[PDB]
């Protein structure tokens, strides 16, 4: 079986840990974990061959900036996340996450992931953003950002509803196999 390492990065509260949990497990207890602290793998078949993906979670808050690069050695694919309910998290993609990953993971493919797709049409989300004259991220803004940062692709998903999640890991596997 082919062995590849995936790392997930992005602002806090954007759904990173949930994305890793929903694709790897059938049940998760009632506990909040900042990062997956157990060895989670994704077993994916692509083009008629079996790939095993080690999934490495990170903490996006600034207090962790100094220790986060311990997760980067020998990465084969990056999932770089923002949340569709947070325009601020999208702004941090070119400003923080892109230069950090390009430094520690040179030439490693990046999948830009717009998480929490279910909140784009959520009434409560729309009201909370609207009160500050904001709105959910539009798909065209994510495509534009993937062009700006040189990502391998842009995908949207919801760890909550599961929509789009399998496709994220399949494209990440395809990307990891190119090099
Ligand atoms: N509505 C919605 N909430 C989500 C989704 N994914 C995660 N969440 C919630 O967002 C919060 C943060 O998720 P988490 O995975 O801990 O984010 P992380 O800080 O990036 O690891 C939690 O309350 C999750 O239950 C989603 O697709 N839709
Ligand atoms: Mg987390």
């Amino acid at each position: 079986a082919i062995r590849k390492k995936l790392v997930i990065v992005g602002d806090g509260a954007c759904g990173k840990t949930c994305l890793l949990i929903v694709n790897s497990k059938d049940q998760f207890p009632e506990v909040y974990v900042p990062t997956v602290f157990e060895n989670y793998v994704a077993d994916i078949e692509v083009d008629g061959k079996q790939v095993e993906l080690a999934l490495w979670d990170t903490a996006g808050q600034e207090d962790y900036d100094r220790l986060r690069p311990l997760s980067y050695p020998d990465t084969d694919v990056i999932l770089m996340c923002f949340s569709i309910d947070s325009p601020d998290s999208l702004e941090n993609i070119p400003e923080k996450w892109t230069p950090e990953v390009k430094h520690f993971c040179p030439n490693v493919p990046i999948i830009l992931v717009g998480n929490k797709k279910d909140l784009r049409n959520d009434e409560h989300t729309r009201r909370e953003l609207a009160k500050m004259k904001q709105e959910p991220v539009k798909p065209e803004e994510g495509r534009d950002m993937a062009n700006r940062i040189g990502a391998f692709g842009y995908m949207e998903c919801s760890p909550k509803t599961k929509d789009g999640v399998r496709e994220v890991f399949e494209m990440a596997t395809r990307a990891a196999l190119q090099a």
